[PDB]
């Protein structure tokens, strides 16, 4: 919103703490729609491109679905935003990608997430969503049933380092910023 990049690192790794404090102390309730969301993060008056990718990262940390990110959906999105451990990390980017909460990760829910999150802005080179989705399970989905296990989830992006990067990093707090203040 209104800051730089040596900035955003600056946040990247400010304590949860601080974030949660300023959150509750701004937002009793407990809870924050889309536009205060906005408000909170300095998002609004955004060009109309930017401005739909905010409106779905929302709805992407909008776990339940019902309209607001509550106090325990903050932390999580939070905890993937923020810089933390790779390491686990993985488990949680995982379960964003694993849409129905089956367990499994299809190319259905791969695809609309990735879109959702703009992931294939960070590629290099031409690389549609849906041609990136088929070619990580023409990679990693080694038994070819159509799912991706946690197991060849983790295993197979920890062999890529192009998958590691745009699966595990498009919502790190300074990709998200800089994809941001790009789009208008
Ligand atoms: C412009 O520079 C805005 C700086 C603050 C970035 C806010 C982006 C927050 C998106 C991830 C955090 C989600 C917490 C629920
Ligand atoms: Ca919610
Ligand atoms: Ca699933
Ligand atoms: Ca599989």
């Amino acid at each position: 919103g209104n800051m730089d990049s040596k900035a955003v690192e600056e946040l990247s790794a400010t304590e949860c703490h601080q974030w949660y404090k300023k959150f509750m102390t701004e937002c009793p309730s407990g809870q924050l729609t889309l536009y205060e969301f906005k408000q909170f993060f300095g998002l609004k008056n955004l060009s109309p491109s930017a401005n739909k990718y905010v409106e779905q990262m929302f709805e992407t940390f909008d776990f339940n679905k019902d309209g607001y990110i509550d106090f325990m959906e903050y932390v999580a999105a939070l905890s993937l935003v923020l810089k933390g451990k790779v390491d686990q990390k993985l488990r949680w980017y995982f379960k964003l990608y694993d849409v129905d909460g089956n367990g499994c990760i299809d190319r259905g829910e791969l695809l609309n997430i990735i879109k959702a999150i703009r992931a294939i802005n960070r590629c290099n080179e031409a690389m549609t969503a849906e041609e990136f989705t088929n070619m990580v399970f023409d990679k990693i989905d080694i038994n070819g049933d159509g799912e991706l296990s946690l197991e060849e989830f983790m295993e197979g992006v920890q062999k890529d380092e192009v998958l590691l990067d745009i699966l595990t990093r498009s919502l790190d707090l300074t990709h998200i910023v800089k994809l941001i203040q790009n789009d208008g």
